[PDB]
């Protein structure tokens, strides 16, 4: 009625596996990777049947690729790919590939229902998009190998080689739920060909793009746990999957809890004892002008601003020197809890300086929050142990700020790889001249931004191209196609204009003949095909 | 308890009510030329207790009226193959219908994510899913735009231009992806997922080629008619005015699965030499003794010459020409006037006449010329295609002949040929990128080519693969620049051009429907919300 | 380059639609349904092309069905269906149908990756499961209509009728994210055949089954907004979709924020000023590499004196220098209680008036490490939340740890006191041991009895799972022991004797239906008929 098992061999295999994992973790890949669980803990989570996900090889390829870039102080630069066509053409020029959540929202949801970048498509949407590209890469790699190996050695060496298998880094948004969600999301990403995934310290289901407004953060620890959870998943299912940690704390103005000491410096509160709960005041009025009045009266600021203000406008003898006692101990990076910072302020001034961040809460319950670049450095440093790349969303393409953040992070973790969003949400001809544009990536490369991506480039290139042709098409008919697309395709290298070959027809005619004993009457690229018009 | 009771009288009453509703439906001007081989009774019996109205049907109506006006004005609804929501959103500005390509779906949109050349060997639901992809995008952007408009004043509305996102979609059904029951289910999906019209081809499934690949196998005329009937049956049951397009690949095809249909017989190639035996079996015997490769192809090329392959009428003409007959030119004409591409004369009948006219049983064997798979050999051209066009026309709102080149003469031949017998038949034309277009035509002719075909009655024309190629060019070009000149490439090649050409997407937060959703957010949160997506801070104030 | 439009006809059509919506909303269906937006607001959200989702007809069918049940004080009782087989057989006996999230987690995730009931499958999982059943219902309805209408009137009246089209109510869990998520989730449910969906006041990152532990709640308002969002979606895309509101506050011990005044009564805090932040104390002990840790918590908790603020006020008065104590509690309790919605500031203010202390109370310090606040719900908390949701919800539902009649009455009475016409729903959970919890005489009548209290819709959530699980395990066992005899004996004979339609499985699956479609298209006749001479179902006549 059941199956028997050798209990001794069980333990033996368990122990064997524990050791295999310990050896795995000791590899150079994990040199900077903090793990808070044991190899024992992980082995227990695995099954009796080992599975090897090819995605992991692309993780390795990605890591080595980034190693060399870091050493040479140069950049793996890429952008957001839409579809199999993109990755097939990109592979000629670029050495990694970005799958964008923003683009997936508009073009690739698994319910087919589009949206703005809110990560409210179904969870499997981006994982499915990776497989979309993954499998295309694999297919075109397979096609090209057949094309090559049916040539002579003499002919091979003439015909160029494309590396279709560029590693993919994919948007995991905020992880699409709790820890168990994130494990399952990571599992899918691994199964469907992800070399690396990135994940952001926003609250789920308030999730914004990045250069949208009203961004809510989560406690530092909560997002650490997310990164741990990714790693836990990758450890169980056995991928060297790269983890990227993103922070939206440059611009964010809200946060879900005050629970984490590291956040306290940045939590905004009311200095005026007389101010009551704004949330409840609005609720009673509703059952604006009253808000803008309450805010002025409430005197909102960060607690240290409040301490400095007390000392500045106070009966204190040696004021400049007394700020510095406080600021040297209490600052963005200093991780000083609020109780602790109040205690010091009392020692230095003799007041319990009043501060209430409960009353400034939004109606949803979020606490108010003043991040900038230094907050982002704080969170960068915190994530760094858990994350192979670190990434700070910025409202502009500002070199100074990028340096501030890079310097800030590397001061505490000098070997940390950084990543930068080259966002089309910026107007790029407004933000800098073209001479600077050309060198901007390179310059950030020096600061240690080893991976950079234009998130929405695939969207926009396609959008321009289709709108432009549609316009021509409407005006001058088939001349538009000859002129705007097909001639240009021939004159530039573009492989797709011979689209039967590109799509893998001669590859499949191979499979057809092979199965039919060498010969077949229904050959797809035999005499008659209309691609002899492209010779 | 154990079951549910029903009024048997109300049942019959509702049945009869529905039968009448269907009869009234079928009598509408839409179906004026639409042959149906079943009764309204037959269809009503197939329906359920719960009526469902698929919005796709409204787009069918929109498509039919749109094509009516084009036919009347002798002008063209011209479009191309859309890839994704971005395409349809931008296309809607300029074009009035939309093509979903099976070829493109094979490479970019299979539901198994496994790409291919155009063999229709992705899973059946692949193109139906692609339509819904675009359908739902159309619906979404229509919804977005209506909110944008209706939160403006009447004064402001009238300044801001309107896009009709809801352009009717015509989608590739390949060869129907199996039998009759398959085709019903495939059509059902297309209707449910937003298809205004679908097209379907007289090739055999699972030998299915692109139109401009080689080794194309046809099916009997009747078999493909049954396919079209099956589409109509499905659309009738589930209640769509779905347009049906019939395609024939018989211009170029050289094979066919059966000889069963008398209409095909004229075109079936056979051996005139009694001495020639079964080629198929001869090859098999040579292969089993380990003759392979080019020495084997020698045996075929020898057998073919010896076998004297031709069409039976060529054989009759040949007998008379090289024969002891007095009045030869006049004797061919007796035969050709009775027996020709359009004449539907069976082989038995054509042999009988040849015997009357010559006194021979002229030898003809098309079994021996069969391919190893069992297909019969077949010599179509434009006239064969006209034959099949005419046959399909009763069952098909548009008719479509795949061509190896963009040849005006041939297009006229086919149009004239079909309209002679069915003068009110709408035609459709593939403006294929499988043609080299600067090799085939000068540019002056290019500009007017669509218009000229419009005169002949090609009311719907499409570039099948244009979406593929525009995207392919664009991404390759930018990737190249990007690799050479960094972020300057984006400023220069994409984003500036986007601003200058007025392309809506460069403001991509708005385009994607952020302000639309902020609407929904505030509305639900009682007017106000702290997490507004397009509030103060959004970086699209850099595009004002 | 664009399309022109009549600006006047635009406004006219807009206004036309606004009116159509206003008329729609005034129908008897919406008699108890609070809306916080205007018909103007909704019309603006719609597109130029109206779409009619058949699911909405099943919503109507469900509402009328429940109306009659409420009036007759009887119950629409059902359970959790797995697959097309279930709905096809259920339709004979039952009048509605439940699609379970729990079951979907184990059997029907769209990633095919199973799990316990954590709602961490992809969002479209349950919506897809409804369509699974929806389309089966529609198919078998279509099959049966053909079977009937190819009989004579004489023969029809002999052969029984099955109503396959039983309305479906489906698990939306906690909505699978924010407001925009919930709209999109509802849209899918409508498109895929949902008559009604239910939704729970748990946090999404932490979603438990109803009878798992460690349940985190969200603020009352937050879950109201969820229900509003469902309604907003249904209004835009034009369904009379029923909304069910669930509360897990009977058993839950945690909550994400204190922001909502209604919750304050129930938020647990420390009465001892000396107790510091438990969260941070644990963190400091853990970072030095400390069951010995759980010792530090259990010590801190005893020392901290955790309770609800009113317990703290009552305790002060009881053990205090006060003259008229019983009477002084009642001054507080009459003003401050589970249903009274009294904020904490307000309740402290009153306690000061009544005792002259600022009675110390700190609920920040008792927070879990994740940041959740501690929370003591029971049935009265659930009534509080029931009442709050009722305006927004066609049915109200309180998860319970046992099948206790008294508790069910407490909750029903409690809710109906303030909203007497509110329909209620009850989980008849297999998470209960049912032969341990009551005798069989009571079992038989338990549904009926709850029907009296106004529980008009009741469901066994996991019954489909368990019936199947028993059946397959039992047969597999027999099969393994006595071969094909097991099938003759355990399944196929019983199928014949019990009249189960599926044993003639070719007919049941709709073969004769499709042969119809085949012949019809082929001009009346076809050589490849599936149920022609040769089919081996003449062995079942
Ligand atoms: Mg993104
Ligand atoms: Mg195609
Ligand atoms: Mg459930």
């Amino acid at each position: 009625p059941y199956t028997p098992i050798d209990i001794q061999k069980e333990e033996a295999d368990f122990q064997k596996e524990v050791a295999e994992i310990k050896k795995w973790w000791s590899e150079p890949r994990w040199r900077k990777t903090k793990r808070i669980y044991s190899a024992e803990d992980i082995a227990k989570k695995r099954g009796t049947l080992k599975i090897n996900h090819p995605s992991s090889q692309q993780a390795d390829k990605l890591f080595k690729l980034l190693e060399k870039h870091d050493a040479d102080k140069t950049v793996s630069f890429t952008f957001g790919a839409l579809d199999p066509i993109h990755v097939a053409q990109m592979a000629k020029y670029l050495d990694s590939i970005y799958v964008s959540g923003w683009q997936c929202s508009s073009t690739a949801s698994t319910s087919n229902e589009p949206s703005p970048d809110l990560a409210d498509y179904p969870m499997d949407t981006v994982p499915n998009k990776v497989e979309h590209l993954w499998f295309a890469q694999l297919f075109h790699d397979r096609k090209q190998r057949e094309e090559r190996l049916t040539l002579s050695k003499e002919e091979r060496a003439k015909t160029p080689y494309i590396d279709f298998l560029r590693p993919i880094i994919a948007d995991a948004d905020t992880g699409h739920g709790g820890i168990t969600a994130i494990i399952k999301l990571t599992k899918m990403f691994i199964e469907r060909g992800a070399a690396g995934i990135h994940i952001e310290d926003q609250a789920p289901g308030t999730k914004k793009c990045g250069h949208m407004a009203g961004k809510v953060l989560v406690p530092v620890q909560e997002h650490i746990n997310r990164l741990v959870a990714i790693r836990a998943s990758a450890d169980i299912f056995g991928s060297n999957l790269l983890a990227v940690a993103r922070t939206d704390s440059e611009a964010a103005t809200l946060i879900t809890s005050t629970i984490d000491h590291r956040d306290h410096y940045f939590i905004i509160g009311a200095t005026n004892p007389e101010a009551g709960d704004l949330a409840a005041l609005m609720a009673e009025a509703e059952s604006a002008a009253i808000e803008s009045e309450w805010t002025k009266k409430a005197g909102l600021k960060l607690f240290h601003e409040a301490v400095i203000d007390e000392i500045k406008n106070g009966n204190y003898s040696n004021k400049d020197a007394l700020i510095k006692k406080f600021t040297d101990k209490v600052n963005p990076l200093s991780h000083t809890s609020h109780k602790e910072a109040k205690k010091l302020a009392k020692e230095l001034t003799g007041k319990d300086i009043y501060f209430n961040w409960d009353v400034a809460r939004a109606r949803e319950g979020y606490y108010r929050y003043q991040g900038g670049t230094q907050c982002a450095v704080m969170r960068g440093r915190a994530f760094a142990p858990y994350a192979d790349l670190i990434w700070m969303e910025s409202a502009l393409p500002d070199y100074a700020q990028a340096k501030e953040f890079a310097d800030g992070v590397k001061a505490a973790v000098p070997d940390q790889w950084l990543a930068y969003n080259l966002s089309p949400s910026f107007n790029w001809n407004k933000a800098m001249p073209a001479d600077e544009q050309e060198t901007y990536i390179k310059r950030l490369g020096k600061l240690g931004y080893v991976w950079q991506f234009i998130t929405l480039a695939g969207l926009h290139t396609t959008a321009l191209a289709v709108d432009d042709f549609s316009n021509q098409y409407s005006q001058i008919g088939m001349k538009a196609y000859g002129q705007t697309v097909q001639q240009p395709e021939i004159e530039k290298g573009v492989e797709v204009v011979k689209h039967q070959k590109w799509s893998g027809a001669t590859y499949i005619d191979g499979l057809l003949k092979m199965v039919s004993g060498g010969v077949t009457s229904t050959a797809a690229m035999g005499q008659g095909v209309t691609e002899d018009q492209f010779k």
